[PDB]
């Protein structure tokens, strides 16, 4: 929160050590300032003190105030909700953001770096070459702008293999495209490797896959593609691309032309250090993809956060992925969590219990529900350790039964095991309900590839819908076992590259390269004509659960 420089910062000490007294001060500055505010001089008028706090501001969902950001959307001032003025909007959810929060953001990445640097060691000899994409953004009815957090982030060099004119180019295919070939170039001060999500990163990949004969065109010639045609980028990489470099050329064809493309990440960037991508939550589908690609390459997730709060860095960047563990930062705005009618204060957390974030925010949230389920493991000092469970919004339920995002990602962790003996692997998965039958069942679409033409094994193939079943909740196979109002689960198979028409189908409906996250469900009947359009395959479950 002060002023620091980039010294020692032992602040990363006195935040995670005087815990309860820093949440106490923001609390109260946030109850002081914004005391005469419309949304919150209605529930306190004028008191500014937590026992008046807990009793008579409710615990609320977007949903609630939704018609206070509409109003503020529509030109209505910003003391609504918020003392300070509302810079922008982030997406259809807005969220309202101030200048002041944005920058205090950005302040503590910067004061988090040398943590990075001491952990893992000669991340300071060389840049990053990580992967953002701004996105088209909008204005009010009035003139708020609206945008995204990496749009917003972006808006504001030296350690980035990429120039900025680049990762600012309109044009998200054409960035990818130039951030590829500047990282290329510039494979000998490559120092790490990332982008937000681990499916952002395998997708830069996967083009790299595809594009890398004309990269490599590209490096030897020494002259840009012309599929590459706005200002920016074609000027802004001139000073990377040059004099004509027929080795490297060569030198990076010799890596792409192998049979596997296992440790190719390692092979193009032999001086990264690691790879830096969120793999927790939904992203944990990823990681054997990943792990793959790495050749041995740690991967680390620093960041959880969201549109309306900045909360945790993994104090622990060299870890297993599987104990990732996000420390709620003290200052970035007042922590309740709900027990999951019961809240609790960041410090009363209690270990190895779910709790939902609820949040107070300086720029206009008042005890606002996060959507997602943390479980406390333990303490970085005075401060609390989460890892992230899943978003606590249920994913399929054809009745009584409840699947949540968080046991059908084990369930299909579980599953894609089976595949594995013939060099298969589950690329990524969705999901709906089938209604259509009597009794209605689930329907699970996977997308296949392998480390390589192959046919999905039906024998397998079936014991991968039973092991998913399996490992769903006791509601669920006593539906399939007693009840008989749940059928026999299905996996279908779809074509590859099924979910990247799916996700392109996302982005032409306001979604972000950098921000996107396959959805674990689908209920927009707008997405499953594409899924139905790839599949191939169809497999039932023919064993029933036990209970
Ligand atoms: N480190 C992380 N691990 C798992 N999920 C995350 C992490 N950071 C962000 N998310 C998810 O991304 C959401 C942010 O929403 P958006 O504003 O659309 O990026 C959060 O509420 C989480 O569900």
């Amino acid at each position: 929160d002060p002023t620091n420089q980039k010294a020692c910062l032992s602040l990363l000490e006195d935040l995670t050590t005087n815990v309860k007294q820093i949440q106490d001060s923001v609390l109260e500055a946030i109850l002081s300032r914004n005391a005469q505010t419309e949304y919150l001089r209605g529930f306190l008028n004028g008191q500014v003190d937590k026992q008046n706090f807990k009793k008579n501001v409710p615990v609320v969902t977007y949903e609630d105030i939704r018609s206070y950001i509409d109003r503020i959307a529509n030109g209505e001032p910003s003391d609504l909700i918020c003392d300070r003025p509302i810079s922008v909007l982030l997406t259809p959810k807005l969220i309202p953001l101030t200048t002041e929060d944005l920058e205090q953001r950005i302040s503590f990445s910067s004061l988090y770096a040398p943590l990075l640097y001491k952990h893992i060691d000669g991340l300071s000899e060389g840049k990053s070459l990580i992967f953002y994409f701004v996105t088209r953004e909008s204005k009010t009815a009035n003139g708020l702008m609206v945008r995204t957090m990496v749009t917003s982030f972006l808006k504001s060099d030296s350690l980035q293999v990429s120039p900025h004119a680049i990762t600012t180019c309109a044009d998200t295919t054409q960035s990818m495209y130039c951030q590829l070939l500047c990282g290329l170039l510039e494979r000998d001060n490559v120092a790490r490797l990332g982008a937000p999500f681990a499916s952002s990163f395998l997708k830069v990949i996967k083009f790299l896959e595809d594009h890398w004969p004309e990269l490599c065109s590209n490096i030897r010639t020494g002259r840009l593609s012309d599929w590459i045609t706005d200002a920016t980028c074609t000027s802004g990489i001139g000073k990377f691309l040059t004099a004509p470099n027929p080795e490297l050329a060569s030198l990076i064809e010799q890596e792409c032309s192998k049979t596997s493309w296992e440790a190719i990440l390692k092979r193009l960037w032999p001086k990264a250090k690691c790879i830096e991508s969120i793999i927790t939550g939904t992203m944990a589908q990823y990681i054997p993809l990943l792990e793959f690609y790495s050749g041995g390459l740690p991967l680390t997730s620093s960041f959880y956060g969201s549109s309306e709060c900045f909360m945790g860095v993994n104090f622990n960047p060299l870890c297993k992925p599987s104990d990732v563990s996000y420390t709620i930062i003290p200052c970035m705005g007042y922590f309740e969590f709900l027990e999951v009618p019961v809240v609790v204060d960041l410090v009363d957390v209690k270990i190895g219990h779910d709790y939902e974030p609820v949040v107070t925010t300086f720029s206009g949230l008042y005890r606002y529900r996060v959507g997602d389920v943390l479980r406390a493991t333990g303490f970085y000092n005075n401060a609390p350790h989460f890892c992230f469970v899943g978003r606590q919004k249920v994913v399929l339920s054809i009745d009584m039964d409840k699947t949540y995002e968080d046991d059908l990602l084990k369930a299909v962790t579980n599953a894609k095991l089976l595949l594995e003996p013939h060099d298969l692997m589950l690329m990524d998965f969705t999901s709906r309900v089938d209604s259509s039958s009597f009794p209605g069942h689930y329907v699970i679409y996977w997308e296949l590839g392998s480390k390589v033409k192959f046919e999905p094994n039906r024998d397998v193939m079936e014991e991968c819908c039973f092991t998913v079943e399996e490992s769903l909740d006791a509601v669920y196979r006593k539906g399939r076992k007693n009840d008989k109002n749940i059928g026999p689960l299905e996996i279908k198979v779809v074509k590859p590259g099924a979910f990247d028409e799916l996700m392109n189908f996302f982005l032409s409906r306001g979604s972000s390269v950098s921000q996107y996250k396959t959805p674990r469900s689908v209920t927009n009947e707008e997405a499953l004509k594409i899924l139905e359009a790839n599949v191939i395959s169809e497999f039932l479950s023919r064993k029933i659960p036990s209970w």
